[PDB]
RNA sequence: ACCCACCCGACCCGUCUUGAAACACGGACCAAGGAGUCUAACACGUGCGCGAGUCGGGGGCUCGCACGAAAGCCGCCGUGGCGCAAUGAAGGUGAAGGCCGGCGCGCUCGCCGGCCGAGGUGGGAUCCCGAGGCCUCUCCAGUCCGCCGAGGGCGCACCACCGGCCCGUCUCGCCCGCCGCGCCGGGGAGGUGGAGCACGAGCGCACGUGUUAGGACCCGAAAGAUGGUGAACUAUGCCUGGGCAGGGCGAAGCCAGAGGAAACUCUGGUGGAGGUCCGUAGCGGUCCUGACGUGCAAAUCGGUCGUCCGACCUGGGUAUAGGGGCGAAAGACUAAUCGAACCAUCUAGUAGCUGGUUCCCUCCGAAGUUUCCCUCAGGAUAGCUGGCGCUCUCGCACACGCAGUUUUAUCCGGUAAAGCGAAUGAUUAGAGGUCUUGGGGCCGAAACGAUCUCAACCUAUUCUCAAACUUUAAAUGGGUAAGAAGCCCGGCUCGCUGGCGUGAGCCGGGCGUGGAAUGGAGUGCCUAGUGGGCCACUUUUGGUAAGCAGAACUGGCGCUGCGGGAUGAACCGAACGCCGGGUUAAGGCGCCCGAUGCCGACGCUCAUCAGACCCCAGAAAAGGUGUUGGUUGAUAUAGACAGCAGGACGGUGGCCAUGGAAGUCGGAAUCCGCUAAGGAGUGUGUAACAACUCACCUGCCGAAUCAACUAGCCCUGAAAAUGGAUGGCGCU
RNA sequence: CCCCGGAGCCCCGCGGACGCUACGCCGCGACGAGUAGGAGGGCCGCUGCGGUGAGCCUUGAAGCCUAGGGCGCGGGCCCGGGUGGAGCCGCCGCAGGUGCAGAUCUUGGUGGUAGUAGCAAAUAUUCAAACGAGAACUUUGAAGGCCGAAGUGGAGAAGGGUU
RNA sequence: CCUCUGGCAUGUUGGAACAAUGUAGGUAAGGGAAGUCGGCAAGCCGGAUCCGUAACUUCGGGAUAAGGAUUGGCUCUAAGG
RNA sequence: AAGCAUCGCGAAGGCCCGCGGCGGGUGUUGACGCGAUGUGAUUUCUGCCCAGUGCUCUGAAUGUCAAAGUGAAGAAAUUCAAUGAAGCGCGGGUAAACGGCGGGAGUAACUAUGACUCUCUUAAGGUAGCCAAAUGCCUCGUCAUCUAAUUAGUGACGCGCAUGAAUGGAUGAACGAGAUUCCCACUGUCCCUACCUACUAUCCAGCGAAACCACAGCCAAGGGAACGGGCUUGGCGGAAUCAGCGGGGAAAGAAGACCCUGUUGAGCUUGACUCUAGUCUGGCACGGUGAAGAGACAUGUUUUUUCACUGACCCGGUGAGGCGG
RNA sequence: GUGCCAGGUGGGGAGUUUGACUGGGGCGGUACACCUGUCAAACGGUAACGCAGGUGUCCUAAGGCGAGCUCAGGGAGGACAGAAACCUCCCGUGGAGCAGAAGGGCAAAAGCUCGCUUGAUCUUGAUUUUCAGUACGAAUACAGACCGUGAAAGCGGGGCCUCACGAUCCUUCUGACCUUUUGGGUUUUAAGCAGGAGGUGUCAGAAAAGUUACCACAGGGAUAACUGGCUUGUGGCGGCCAAGCGUUCAUAGCGACGUCGCUUUUUGAUCCUUCGAUGUCGGCUCUUCCUAUCAUUGUGAAGCAGAAUUCACCAAGCGUUGGAUUGUUCACCCACUAAUAGGGAACGUGAGCUGGGUUUAGACCGUCGUGAGACAGGUUAGUUUUACCCUACUGAUGAUGUGUUGUUGCCAUGGUAAUCCUGCUCAGUACGAGAGGAACCGCAGGUUCAGACAUUUGGUGUAUGUGCUUGGCUGAGGAGCCAAUGGGGCGAAGCUACCAUCUGUGGGAUUAUGACUGAACGCCUCUAAGUCAGAAUCCCGCCCAGGCGGAACGAUACGGCAGCGCCGC
C-alpha cells in the first residue's frame, strides 16, 4: 500500500492566491537585538536629554531671532 | 395540460474513488416510519438591560393555585459567582511622576513648602482658526446668506516605537529608622522573565457556529463480565428389565479298533469351546462419490455393505452443568447451537472500519501539500476556504500605498555549452631524446659498443571523454533601490569610544509631482472541508520498456458543462444566468452531416497489403532503371552507348608455395617487346595441362549517352487467432 | 421697477407625489460554472402554542381523485368539477419527535416469473346398483390384486387428551 | 417366493399418447479393460453330494484354498424301529 | 486393546476435587493394591552418550538468601553489622526422561577406501538392522524383471538433502467395507452404439408455489474504469408462443474463508510482560511440665539439642462391656 | 494442624502484547535520528528500498595563546647504504597534513616542533539552522565578571566549518546564614527554586514472544494469488551485411563478429478492473478461427542422374492416429500412417462431466522448532448446489400484405462437401558404370467423412407369438394365474450396426508459376498497353431451407334471410 511521498505542485498557486506580501515595514523599528551596552547608554542619553532644556529652548529662541534678522535683511 | 408523429440530442440513480453507464456495490413496485437531537463546560460573533459594577442562586413574604406549579416584592438587593490587581514554588510583596524655591559639596543622592496633574514621537477619521477668491443691474464704502478654502493646530479610536511603574530572579555599591540596635526592616542604579499597570468593561439573559464529555447523526461486530436453565438428543458410570433364526470349522474331556515291547503311535466315533466363519432380526453406514439436492427429509432412499454370544443392542430410573462435565480421543458430544451451550442484564459495549443521511433559490468556493505522532485507511498543526466586521481614500475641480509585470543600475550562480595543447581521474597512436634501470632477446666472455622492444621516463604533438572533474561560461532566474519613513542646516544629551574626536538619541527650521502601465488598500476574530490524487509541453531519476514507479515549473481533470478529435478525463478552441440577430476560434465544405454544386492553382502517386490530419491506436534496418526530381565526374564528328564481330602472345613452368599454379587453392610482387593488343589477369577448371572466354579498335545505325550517391510517392521486407473498419459508404 | 390663492413655467428659494410597506421606491455600471464546504433569503412545506382576522364551515371542514383555469425560476400554492361528512386556515411571534430515493433500511400490501416448477418412493384396479342437484375416490355386491403370521394383522408402554 | 385368518386400495389426484434428455431394470454379434487417475459401475462364480487342495505358518489355520464330475422326472431295490 | 517396561505411595501417605470445615473420590481400598506414563500381539534385539533441559540424593565442607528475631549509634524515626530456612549455585545418580549420534589429520606392495592411532565443539559420534520405503531435492538414481511400450509394481546397491533401535528397529501366520501392481475367467468401461420395459418429462380436468428482478435483453469493431444489452460507426431488427438446450446475463446462492490492513478478537503453546490457586520452607499465637548438655556477652540475659509426661490438639474402635493399683 | 505475614516454584490457571516503511506480506535492508558529494534542471526548496559512503566514537591534548620552520614529491651528491635507513644543496601553490566519511578552507597557517596554560569556568537575554517559524541538538555575534597566553595589538567561553545525540514523571549530586514542613519554638527528616547526570536508537520518547490448515469479525481490488490491459528483458520467429563451412565457389543449403524487427502460444515487470466472490489445474466431449505448412493440389531452386530428401511461393480446403507410464501441462517409448505441424477463443469448455493432484477439517513418516505448530517434502480418506427466467441456437405452431382459400411453381438470400491412400498395366521401363529405381492416362479397390435404408445377416424384443420348466394357488386332468417382465430357448413386425447394404458430381475468374508480342532502353526482356495456359484457392452449378418477395391457374357463399364481379352514368 504505497503512496505519494512529496510534491510542490499546487503549492505555488495556493501561495499566490492570497497575495504573498512584503513584511510590515514600519517607521521607528524596534531595538530587539541591538548590543546591550549601546542600548544601556542610549537609555542613559534618553534619560539625561531632559537636562539642558533651558539651554535648548534659549538657543532655539536665539535661532528664531537669527532667522528673523535674516528675513529682515532679505526683505 | 392527455395521446400520437417527425428532427436532433440523450447509457441507471446513490456511493467508494484519480477515474462509473459499467462485466464495482445497494436497488421488483407502492404506502407509512426513518437518521445531526437534549444537558453541562467553554470559545468567538450578534441582540437586550444595567454599568465598576452586574446577577438574584437558594430562601422568604403576597392568593384561596381556573388561567399558576405563572407573576410581583425583599434593612436576605448581595451570603456568594465573575470582574475591579497582578506576580512568585512559597514565606510574601504589590502598579506616578514632572516643574519652581530652600537645607547638605546639587554628591545625577537625602530632607522640606506650592503647581501640572497620568508621558513622548510618527501615521491618525472627525472638529477649530482660516489669509484670500468667487458676486449683485453702474463706482466707492460696507454690517450680512454663503461655497471653495492655500496654511497651522489641539488631536477620538487603533498600530509601530521610545520612555516610566509592579512582582520574581541576577550584578554593583551606598544610605536611613527603632520598644526590643539584631543573621532587623526599607530604599538606589542596571540586565532579564510575567497570562501585568499605564483614569476601567464587565456582569446577567437570549441566538448562531465550532470543540468536547455523555447512547452523541443513524444501523452494524469478533468479544468480556454477572446471575440463572437444560444429560427428552448425545458422552460416560450405576440400578432394574427386554432381545439376539438357520448352517460351517471342530478345543478339552470320553469310548472303541488296529500296529508294536513297554514306551507309545495312528484310525473311527462322541463332545460342543471360540472376544471363530457365512448369514436373518437388531446395530452401524464402505462404495456407486447412484437418486434427491427451492428433497420424503435443516442429512432420507435403492443396490452393494461391516458385524450379528461378546469390548453386543436397547427402554425406564439416576449421577456428572459451562472454562464445567464427559470423551476406546474426532476438539467429538453436551436438546438441528460447541476450539467453550442456551436465556436475561451490563448494553443503545467499542470501532481510525462499510452503508445511508430527507425542501428550494442566490452568492463565494477548495485539497490530496509542510512538520509531528507505534503515524501509513487516522489525527494535530500550517496552507487552501467561508462568514462577521473594523480602519482609511473617494469623478463633488485637487491620491499615500500594493504587484507570479517590464525597465534602469547593483550583486549571487557553476546548469546547458565548451575544455582537458589548463589542474584531478580515464584513455589512442606516431616523432625526437644513453634522465634511468630491468625481462624475452641478436652480434659479443662482457661493454651506456651498433639494432629495436615493452614496464615505469622526459619533451612538444595528436584521438575520445566525466552526475559525484573544471580555467571559462550563458538563456531562463533570485534579492535590492527607483524618495517626505528623503535630503540640507543650527543646537542639547551620553555613564559607549575617545589626542582633539567619533557614533547614537532628542529638539527647531527650509525644500514635494521621484521610471512604464495597471490597481481602491491595510487589518482582527471565529472557521468547515482537505491531508489516497491523476494527466500533459519542457527538464529529469530507476528500469529493456510500460496506460510502470518517483521528482521540478506551469496548465488542466478531480470540481467543468460547450464546438471539434467518429467514440472518449487529461488533446485543440473556449469556460456556462434565459433568448433574438450577426461574427468566428479549433475543426471542416461528395453523402451520412451544416457548408467548395470554386468551370480552384501547381505538381506527385497505381499499390495482387494504396493513402487519408497532435495525443492516437501501428511499424523498422535493408533493397527497387517503378516513377519524379537534384548533386558529382566523364565522352560525342579527332566520327559515343548498347546491337552482329578478330583476341587474351611472347622475358615467363617469372616469383614463395613441392602437395600443385606455363593468369588460375593464396600472398609480398607487379614492367618492357610486337605495339592495334592482352592486366605477371575477370570466370568456366585442373594430381598439372590443354581448351572456351573479358581493356583497345575497325566494317555496319548515326546523336545525346554513361556511372555513383541523394531526396519524394509507391512496392518488397510485413505473420494470429469471432467477421472488421481513413467512422461508414465509397473514392483514382 | 407691484403680490406668483397665482410669473404661468422645463422649474416654482410660497406649501409641495401619482412615485414613500424609507426593512420602501428609483437610476447607472460590471458580473453570473461548480463537487467537498460556508453564508444569506424564503409571502416554500408539517405539527403544536400566545395573540390577531365582528376569519371559514352541514346553504358543506379536513382528506382524496382530476383529460379543467392558472401563478411562481423553483420549493410549492390558489381556484373549477366529483366523493366525503366535521372540523379548518391566513398574518405577527414561540417551540419541535418538521420535508426521503436508496441504508443486503423496519412494517404492511401487491406484480413479472406463472396458470410455470410441481401434485412420479413401496405392482392395480374394473363393472353394476343405492344415496344425491352432483360419483373415479362414500357405501354395497362381484372379479382381479397386495401386505404374507420378524405383516399394510390383533393388543399394550412413553407420548397425545376426547382425537 | 406363493397361499389361509385378519387388513387395505397402491400411499397430497386422474385421463390420452409412448418425443428427446432423465430415474430404475435388462439384453447385445466380434474383441475382452485397448476406456478411465483407478476393473469405477456392471459382469463371472455361488446351494448340496463325491473327489482333490499348494506356498507359508504362531502347527491353531490358510481352506468353501486353487481345480474337476453330478444335480430333472418316473419305477424300483437294500438298510435304518 | 492384551503383552512389555517405568515412576510415586505403608494411611498425619500417593493422585485428585472443594469458597469453606474432624470436608470428599480412589476407599465396602492396602504393594498380586491405587494413581501417573510410554510402547503396542508371537519371535529376536533394544547399541553409545548425563554436555544441555528435566527429575532425584546429602551437605554446617558452603557463594547468594526475605520476614521475624540479635547487637551498635542517635533524642527518635532511621541506619549499620553479624546470624542468615527452603530454593537457586557446587558435587553424584538418572536416557523403556525429553533428546542427540558430526567434522579434521596420518596410515595397507596398482589406484581408491581405511582394520589402527590422536584431537575439536559438547558428552559418544548411527551399533545391530533397514531403505530410493508412507521416509531421497537431485531423480523418471543404477541394474535385473514384469511390457510391444511402464515417471507405475517387485527384487537388489548405498553415496541415506533428512532411516534407525519401547520418540522402538526387523521379521511375521490369520485378519482388514485400509493403500498399491500383475495374471485367469468375466463382462457395453470402450471399439460403437442399438433396442425393450416401468415411472416421469409432453397435452388435458382440478389445484398450484419459490429463487431471482435498476430498466430490461440481437451482434462486429473502437474508446472507456484497460472483455458492452445500452455510447459511436456499421451489420440490421416483424406480433404471441411450445418442447429442448446449456454459449452468455463477468446468471443465482452468502458483506471472500485465500492475501493484506485494523494499534478488532478468540482457541492453544512457551525461554514473552505482569499476576494467581495449589505446594515447600521460615517467623508470631493456640503452645504447657521436668531432665541433663553445648555456644555468646559478662562477673544475670540470649541462641538453644534430644528425651520423658498429658492437660490442649489429632487419629482408630465399640452397643464407649471388665482400664490402673 | 489452623489463623496471619515473608521467600522459592508456578502457563495448572487469568489478563495483555507480539513496532513501522515496504513496487502484496514474511524473509533480506533502514531509505526510522543524523552528516558529505550527486540526483537537482547556475537563489533557496525538491522524491524513490536512486548511487558512493560515513556516525552513536576520540582527544589533558588532537582544546586556548605566542614563537621558529615548511609539507608530499623530484633531481644532484655522500663509507657500509642498494629503489626505501641518515647528512647537505636546489626546484617545490600546496600536488602533504589538519582523528575519522566526503566537500570546502588553510603556507612565516588552521600543518610539525616547542614554552605556558585550562575560555572545555559562572550568569541574563537576542539570533540562525529542520521548522509550524514549536522544541531538542548544533552554531552565531554580543553583555557582566573572573582568567589563560603574548611585548602588545588581540585571540579563546572546546575541537578549521558542515553530525558525534535525547521531553514529562521518578531518582541522585551540588548551591544559597533561600522558602515551607498548616497552633507556636528547636533539631533530624521531607517537600520546594536552579544547574548537571541516570533514557527513551521505533532516536518529539508504550513496559511486550509465538502459532492457528479449528479459527472469527469490520473492511480493501488503497493490496497479491487467476484471467483480461501496457511492455517484450526472457521464450519463440523473420530479415540486413558477409570473415568463413561447402573437393574449387560467401549466399544450393548454412553462416561467426555486429545489427534491425514481429508475437502474446512461455516466464518475467506493473497494479489498471474485480475481495457485499468472475468456481482455482488437468483429462473426456464438442464447435469455430489463425498460419509461423507436417502431408495432400499447383509450382520455382538444389552440391535434383533415378529413388529418397532439403530451400521457397500461392494456399488453412481436407486430414494430423491406437497405446504402456505419469494427475499431469510437458516428456519418452512401441506400432500404424500420406503426415502423425504449431496455436487461440476469461492459460476455450465444472447450473457439460470427473475429482487424479493442488487447496479446509482426520491421520503416518522425514527435517526444523523446548512447545503449540510449519514444510510448491512424500502418502492416505475426504457431499461437486439451482434453469421453470431473458437472449443465442436446435426443432414446432404461427404472423403481416396477396379480397378468401387450394394447386402448381420461380427466386433473392443463408449453409455447403468431399478428402486421402494401396495393388495391376505402364515397367524392372525412362535414368544410372552398377546398386537401385520412376512419372502421365487407364483398371480394380480401400481410409476418413456425409446422406440414406433394412432384401440378407447380427442385435433388441412384453405381438408377453409359441414350446420347456422352479415354487405356490384354482379338489385332480385339461385350461390357467402370481412371483414389479419368474427364468431359459427360438422369434413376427418395427427400430438398428461401415456389425449388413446403396450413393457421393461440373464449370468460370484466376494465385504462385511458366509464357507470347513488344517498348521504355534504335539491342534484349512475362509488362509498361495488350494476350495465353494455370491449381485441394475463391465463386457458382449439384444438394438443403425458401423474403413483411413475386408468378400462373381453379372455385368463390341460392337459403329457411342474402351477397358479390364487369358496363354506361
Ligand atoms: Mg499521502
Ligand atoms: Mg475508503
Ligand atoms: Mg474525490
Ligand atoms: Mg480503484
Ligand atoms: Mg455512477
Ligand atoms: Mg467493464
Ligand atoms: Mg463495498
Ligand atoms: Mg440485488
Ligand atoms: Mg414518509
Ligand atoms: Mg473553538
Ligand atoms: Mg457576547
Ligand atoms: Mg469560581
Ligand atoms: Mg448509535
Ligand atoms: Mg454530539
Ligand atoms: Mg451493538
Ligand atoms: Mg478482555
Ligand atoms: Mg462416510
Ligand atoms: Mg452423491
Ligand atoms: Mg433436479
Ligand atoms: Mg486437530
Ligand atoms: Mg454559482
Ligand atoms: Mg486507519
Ligand atoms: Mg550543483
Ligand atoms: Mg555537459
Ligand atoms: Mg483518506
Ligand atoms: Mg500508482
Ligand atoms: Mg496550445
Ligand atoms: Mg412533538
Ligand atoms: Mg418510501
Ligand atoms: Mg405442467
Ligand atoms: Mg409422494
Ligand atoms: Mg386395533
Ligand atoms: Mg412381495
Ligand atoms: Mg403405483
Ligand atoms: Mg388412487
Ligand atoms: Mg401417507
Ligand atoms: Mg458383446
Ligand atoms: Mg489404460
Ligand atoms: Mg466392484
Ligand atoms: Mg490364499
Ligand atoms: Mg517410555
Ligand atoms: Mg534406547
Ligand atoms: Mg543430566
Ligand atoms: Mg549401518
Ligand atoms: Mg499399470
Ligand atoms: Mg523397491
Ligand atoms: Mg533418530
Ligand atoms: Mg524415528
Ligand atoms: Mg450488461
Ligand atoms: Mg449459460
Ligand atoms: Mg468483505
Ligand atoms: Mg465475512
Ligand atoms: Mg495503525
Ligand atoms: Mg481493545
Ligand atoms: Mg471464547
Ligand atoms: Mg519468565
Ligand atoms: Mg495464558
Ligand atoms: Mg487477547
Ligand atoms: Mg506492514
Ligand atoms: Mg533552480
Ligand atoms: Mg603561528
Ligand atoms: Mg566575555
Ligand atoms: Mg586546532
Ligand atoms: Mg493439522
Ligand atoms: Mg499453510
Ligand atoms: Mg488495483
Ligand atoms: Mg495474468
Ligand atoms: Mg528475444
Ligand atoms: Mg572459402
Ligand atoms: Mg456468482
Ligand atoms: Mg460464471
Ligand atoms: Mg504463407
Ligand atoms: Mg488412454
Ligand atoms: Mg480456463
Ligand atoms: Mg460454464
Ligand atoms: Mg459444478
Ligand atoms: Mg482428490
Ligand atoms: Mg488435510
Ligand atoms: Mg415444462
Ligand atoms: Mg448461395
Ligand atoms: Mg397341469
Ligand atoms: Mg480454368
Ligand atoms: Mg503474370
Ligand atoms: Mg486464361
Amino acid at each position: 500500500a504505497k503512496s505519494k511521498n512529496h510534491t510542490t505542485h499546487n503549492q505555488s498557486r495556493k501561495w499566490h492566491r492570497n497575495g504573498i506580501k512584503k513584511p510590515r515595514s514600519q517607521r521607528y523599528e524596534s531595538l530587539k537585538g541591538v548590543d546591550p551596552k549601546f542600548l544601556r547608554n542610549m537609555r542613559f542619553a534618553k534619560k539625561h536629554n531632559k537636562k539642558g532644556l533651558k539651554k535648548m529652548q534659549a538657543n532655539n529662541a536665539k535661532a528664531m531671532a537669527a532667522r528673523a534678522e535674516a528675513i529682515k535683511a532679505l526683505v
